[PDB]
């Protein structure tokens, strides 16, 4: 599934982004009920970050995680999440710390198929100055789904499963990806090390490669784009063009590396990859897996509302449960678009593998009903108005 073989940077001779933080239960909570809540931390760099949820004050221990995986600019997120059940008076919050806060920072809880498809890998390394080899997290994607990861710090040093569909493959199919995923290791342990050296950074610091591959098939399951990405401490440093056949190299370093690229037919192997074997795998997971996989899971859609004075009141347009990831939540008033006064959350997870993202917007007390909010998702025939 994976692409065997990657190349390093070159031949024998850092942005800093603070966390997002959003802090919710997977359900609507209500006491007495198992549920889960969820701390989840985006648009971050580098990865190193601190993340605990808090009852009453005190460290909950049984605590999991996400694997790390990054955005289109780069950024980090991870979810955090711990099962409990909430009682009347029990307080629970988030504490984030990360290199780009002063102060830890505590936030808390205040309680047919798809149209298209894609297959997404993504690597992350991480230098550890001082011994041992970089920390390496690698994840692999079906549409919003994540199938497959690597963890350099697991005790199994193993490809392992992320979905249910993907437990039918052999064990050829994971010796093959464990050998894959363990090579693009090291492939990145030597860039890290000769980035260093291009870069005159010194032995003490701690830096972070990031690369991706993946192909995008339209509502055919036919090829559409192949994407292949390599960025150094957050920033762009080598992409894969859309025509699968050059390259955008972001400074001097990765010119050098375009030329030994180019000159080692790189894209050519690539295309063939990302034209061929990538998509070829995409249709077998999206039938082995169509039970989710192909099935769209439209937003269940409620709105809240919030009076913070006698004059101004908060009307809140929920969409939860969804899945893919794209939605769009507007708000028109008297069947006008608005967006001022307008507030649009982030779309986070859930943690069961559906999406959550709410918009809210200011309103005069007694007009809430010229408001209406417009719900668009594709398992949705016809977008979706609510009105309080």
């Amino acid at each position: 599934s994976m692409p065997e073989l990657s190349l390093t940077l070159f031949d024998e001779p850092s942005i800093q982004r603070t966390p997002k933080i959003q802090v919710y239960s997977r359900h609507p909570a209500e006491n007495g009920k198992s549920n889960f809540l969820n701390c989840y931390v985006s648009g971050f760099h580098p990865s190193d970050i601190e993340v605990d949820l808090l009852k009453n004050g005190e460290r909950i221990e049984k605590v999991e995680h996400s694997d790390l995986s990054f955005s289109k600019d780069w950024s980090f997120y991870l979810l955090y999440y711990t099962e409990f059940t909430p009682t009347e008076k029990d307080e629970y919050a988030c504490r984030v710390n990360h290199v780009t806060l002063s102060q830890p920072k505590i936030v808390k809880w205040d309680r047919g198929d798809l149209g298209s498809h894609s297959m997404r890998y993504f690597f992350t390394s991480v230098s550890r100055p001082g011994r041992g080899e970089p920390r390496f997290i690698a994840v692999g994607y079906v549409d919003d789904t994540q199938f497959v990861r690597f963890d350099s710090d697991a005790a199994s040093q193993r490809m392992e499963p992320r979905a249910p569909w993907i437990e039918q493959e052999g064990p050829e199919y994971w010796d093959g990806e464990t050998r894959k995923v363990k090579a693009h290791s090291q492939t990145h342990r030597v860039d890290l090390g000769t980035l260093r050296g291009y870069y005159n950074q010194s032995e003490a610091g701690s830096h972070t490669v990031q690369r991706m591959y993946g192909c995008d098939v339209g509502s055919d399951w036919r090829f559409l784009r192949g994407y292949h990405q390599y960025a150094y401490d957050g920033k762009d440093y080598i992409a894969l063009k859309e025509d699968l056949r050059s390259w955008t190299a972001a400074d001097m370093a990765a010119q050098t590396t375009k030329h030994k690229w180019e000159a080692a037919h790189v894209a050519e192997q690539l295309r063939a990859y990302l034209e061929g074997t990538c998509v070829e795998w995409l249709r077998r997971y999206l039938e082995n897996g169509k039970e989710t996989l192909q099935r769209t899971d439209a937003p269940k859609t409620h709105m809240t509302h919030h009076a913070v004075s006698d004059h101004e009141a908060t009307l809140r347009c929920w969409a939860l449960s969804f899945y893919p990831a794209e939605i769009t939540l507007t708000w028109q008033r008297d069947g006008e678009d608005q967006t001022q006064d307008t507030e649009l959350v982030e779309t986070r997870p859930a943690g069961d593998g559906t999406f959550q993202k709410w918009a809210a917007v200011v309103v005069p007390s007694g007009q809430e009903q010229r408001y209406t909010c417009h719900v668009q998702h594709e398992g949705l025939p016809k977008p979706l108005t609510l009105r309080w």
